[PDB]
């Protein structure tokens, strides 16, 4: 029950909201069905409309009008935006030159520079150069400033993740919003678009920034707006707010806008229709500047515009049905469009098999438009499983797609040309970013990043200490001019041990053989100090990773590679190698077929065993440090020593064997050597983090070898790739991946063909950063350097997409 007969007189768009039954009459009454009676008399005035005319000029003060011309209008805060400019004889924002903000030029009383985040629902990133010739606004913001040529949404790319996201700096998965619909199983509620579920603070974790301001002592303005409330008034009410006194005052403001995508959705995402909604954005824009500079703020304030996601063509002919599929399409729930999450129709159904759902979804019809997965598999990148509202079967739907359960739900449940939710790293789902204001840095372009990456920025813009979240605090600092924040190295937590020879051959019974019995004091002098480490500055180019929790493990050296080996796991954390442009790949030699060797550094009792491989008729073996690509033929013999050897699935051989023995070499050709770093991930309750060893599910049979759940390599090389790997003076180059260990090939559909096919694709679909390595595995890369830690910050979160240029 709401009584709707308190008013809102000197009430309007007040900050803090007041309790039912009262009346409301802040931004979101509307939304809630619970302003005051006299909301929109009072708080909602239209009249004469937006802009001053000549004749207004001097005008008497009327207050029924939406604006004023009138000459107290600036002390009362309430002039039309485009007042000074009509009456005053000043220009617009737009027509003045930009001149570098060096410092911030505020009125007295302001105590920080003011945020104001103004965020376009739906704005696809390369809107910003194919529509520049109509937002002028937008466009001296984006050259002024710095920009982004894009930047990437989280997955799924729909509104209120993406939106929540920015706010929080958490994963869908961990900030609880993963989708625009959803299913909670524990609360047994569903939360929609409509409705008023969705207010629910149970539905929304983290702490987002309106929170962390006001515990903080920073006051908000409310970052929500009832949708009926025009864009016009909802600048007026922010720029009045700007003109509250001090101690009253928000330091923070949102504007958001439900255009572009609104248009998008109906006209496609180039539709001729589009430009309308962008030059409309752009006027909302100018309208800004405008009042800022009437309020001497436009020297002052921090203006982040920012996009939540962009926008596909997508019709309803280009639509996949399950009821082609699958048998029992009525005992399933779809959650449909540009993903697919299913879940069984009803728990008491006894015969639900979530395995013959998938297999009827995977590899059926030779062009399938999406691609099952149970959402432990999906790529790790996406950091979409840790979360009960995320249904265990996943569908990745292909761009320009959509699934639905059967074709009556799209006829009788066409219309839309345009939708957005594919996976973040389709190009058509990139966004946007630009900042501009004295606390960002003058015409100047970054490379596009991660939106995870915001918060912690708009947190230092505004004095604030973030609440934990997924970005990597000081990744952005390249953004600012000035209140970096200057991030040291966490600390090693273990220091390794460095064995020498320490047992004799016959101390083992691992049941391993290897034809090496063929065998001077020039090179064992020689070996010997390979042993010791005497080539590890060409193989360790950026120093040992660091150990950043508690554990027993062991360097071990060699003339080709270098270790770090887990004493706990039984296996390296990481190997580490490096492959000049010069380097020749060889064969395994027929003798060396089977070869296993002991490892006289290392005991029988920390060591993995041969006989474990034989019996486990599931499980094969692989090595870290490919035997492709020995020095030599007396080196090719430490591929082999059962210190470098790690459990594989025959089916995931075939991947890492082509990896090994192709795309390696054909990375340091193409730019000029390689350094790897290679090594096992055990997450095994997808939480994107590194498992202890009570939560490994899986051993080789008999065993107490654990069998890891994705295997990673980071590849390093100069970004200027004139200059070879090891011999790098300059800023680095990386890419990475997290291929899942799996004991079919299933996800990739031509896997009969030749690897050439297939490998390479199903490679560039697990792409990662540094970043989601070191979460899964507990290690810290790249600790010795010549390069700023801030630099070294943003080539961890680095992603390498493969995805064609923005633009064409
Ligand atoms: C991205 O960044 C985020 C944030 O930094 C990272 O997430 C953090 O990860 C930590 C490890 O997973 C985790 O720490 C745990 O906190 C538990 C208390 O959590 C509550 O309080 C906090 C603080 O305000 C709050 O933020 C939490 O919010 C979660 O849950 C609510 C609902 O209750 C949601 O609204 C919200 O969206 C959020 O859900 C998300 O996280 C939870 C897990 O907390 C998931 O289950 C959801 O799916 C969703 O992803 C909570 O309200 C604390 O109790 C934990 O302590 C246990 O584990 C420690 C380990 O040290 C152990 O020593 C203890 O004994 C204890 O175990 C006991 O409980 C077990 C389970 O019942 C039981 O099995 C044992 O036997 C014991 O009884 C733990 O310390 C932290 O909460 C989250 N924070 C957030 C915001 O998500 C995330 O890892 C990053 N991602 C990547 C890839 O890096
Ligand atoms: C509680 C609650 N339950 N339902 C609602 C509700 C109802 C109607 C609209 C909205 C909207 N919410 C957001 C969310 C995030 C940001 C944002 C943008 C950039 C950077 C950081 C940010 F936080 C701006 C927003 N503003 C809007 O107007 C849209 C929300 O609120
Ligand atoms: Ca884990
Ligand atoms: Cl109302
Ligand atoms: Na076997
Ligand atoms: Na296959
Ligand atoms: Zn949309």
């Amino acid at each position: 029950w709401t009584a709707t007969s308190g008013s809102c007189k000197g009430r309007c768009f007040e900050l803090q909201e007041v309790g039912p039954p009262d009346c409301r009459c802040d931004n979101l009454c509307k939304s809630y069905s619970s302003c005051c009676h006299d909301f929109d008399e009072l708080c909602l005035k239209t009249a004469r409309g937006w802009e001053c005319t000549k004749d207004r000029c001097g005008e008497v003060r009327n207050e029924e009008n939406a604006c004023h011309c009138s000459e107290d209008c600036l002390s009362r805060g309430d002039c039309c935006t485009n007042y000074q400019v009509v009456c005053k004889g000043e220009s617009h924002w737009v027509d003045d030159d930009c001149e570098e903000i060096k410092v911030p030029e505020c009125p007295a009383g302001f105590v920080r520079p003011p945020l104001i985040i103004f965020s376009v629902d739906g704005f696809r990133a390369s809107y910003m150069k194919k529509g520049s010739k109509v937002m002028p606004n937008i466009e001296k913001l984006r050259s002024c400033g710095t920009h982004a040529p894009y930047m990437r949404p989280v997955y799924p790319t729909k509104t209120f993740p993406n939106l929540y996201t920015l706010a929080t700096g958490l994963y869908p998965e961990s900030h609880g919003i993963v989708g625009n619909s959803m299913y909670d199983p524990v609360f047994d509620a569903s939360f929609h678009l409509r409705g008023r579920e969705k207010f629910n603070h149970r539905w929304w974790g983290g702490q987002p920034l309106w929170i962390t301001a006001t515990k903080q002592g920073v006051r908000a303005g409310t970052f929500f707006w009832s949708v009926s409330i025009p864009h016009e008034r909802r600048i007026l009410t922010i720029l009045q707010w700007l003109s509250l006194p001090d101690n009253e005052r928000p330091s923070v403001y949102a504007f958001y806008s439900e255009q572009p995508d609104f248009s998008g959705h109906k006209y496609g995402p180039f539709g001729p229709e589009m430009t309308n909604p962008l030059r409309e954005i752009d006027k909302t824009v100018g309208q800004l500047m405008d009042g800022l500079k009437q309020l001497r703020l436009h020297r002052c304030v921090n203006v982040i515009f920012v996009g939540d996601h962009g926008m596909e063509d997508v019709t309803c002919d280009r639509t996949e049905f399950l009821s082609n599929y699958l048998t029992n399409v009525d005992d399933i729930t779809l959650v449909p469009g540009t993903l697919g999450r299913i879940r069984a129709k009803s728990i008491n159904n006894s015969k639900y098999d979530p395995k013959t759902i998938i297999a009827a979804l995977t590899c059926k019809k030779p062009d399938q438009h999406f691609k099952p997965y149970m959402k432990q598999h999906l790529p790790k990148r996406l950091h979409y499983a840790n979360n009960r509202r995320i249904e265990d079967i996943h569908l990745l739907v292909d761009r320009r797609w959509h699934v639905a359960r059967k074709p009556l739900d799209v006829y009788k449940k066409c219309f839309f040309q345009g939708d957005h939710g594919f996976d973040n790293k389709v190009n058509s789902m990139q966004t946007v970013f630009v900042g501009y204001g004295p606390t960002f840095k003058y015409r100047t372009k970054v490379p596009p990043f991660e939106n995870i990456e915001l918060y912690n920025v708009m947190c230092d813009l505004l004095g604030l200490k973030p609440a934990p979240n997924n970005g990597t605090h000081g990744s952005l600092n390249h953004l600012l001019r000035t209140n970096t924040f200057r991030p040291t190295m966490p600390d090693e937590v273990s220091r390794p041990n460095y064995p020498g020879i320490m047992y004799l051959q016959s101390e083992f019974d691992l049941g391993c053989t290897c034809d090496d019995k063929v065998e001077n004091k020039l090179e064992e002098l020689n070996k010997r100090l390979h042993t010791k480490g005497s080539t590890k500055e060409r193989h360790l180019l950026y120093g040992r990773p660091a150990v950043l929790y508690r554990t027993s493990y062991d360097i071990l050296y060699h003339t080709d590679f270098e270790s770090g080996y887990s004493e706990i796991f039984l296996m390296p954390l990481w190997t580490s190698y490096t492959i000049s442009k010069q380097a020749e790949v060889s064969s395994i030699p027929e003798h060396l077929t089977n070869c296993v060797r002991p490892d006289v550094r290392v005991s029988p009792g920390f060591s993995q065993n041969c006989l474990a491989y034989k019996n486990d008729k599931q499980m094969s073996y692989g090595f870290l440090f490919p035997p492709y690509l020995s020095s030599s033929p007396e080196a090719k013999y430490d591929a082999f020593l059962v210190t470098n050897m790690v459990p594989m699935y025959p089916a995931f051989k075939r991947v890492w064997a082509y990896f090994q023995r192709v795309l390696v070499k054909k990375y340091a050709s193409e730019r000029n050597g390689v350094n790897v770093i290679s090594g096992p991930i055990f997450d095994y309750n997808y939480d994107g983090l590194r498992d202890t060893e009570d939560e490994i599910k899986q051993y080789v049979e008999g065993s107490s070898i654990p069998v890891p759940t994705h295997y990673y390599s980071i590849i390093t090389s100069c970004l200027d790739f004139t200059q070879p790997a090891d011999k790098c003076d300059g800023p680095l180059s990386v890419s990475s991946f997290i291929l899942p260990h799996r004991p079919d090939n299933d996800e990739s559909c031509n896997s009969s063909e030749d690897e050439s096919k297939w490998v390479e694709e199903l490679m560039k679909m697990h792409t990662a950063r540094v970043r989601d390595i070191e979460h899964l595995t507990g290690l810290d890369f790249y600790r010795k350097t010549s390069r700023s830690y801030s630099e070294i910050l943003t080539l961890k979160t680095y992603l390498h997409t493969y995805e064609s240029e923005i633009g064409g």
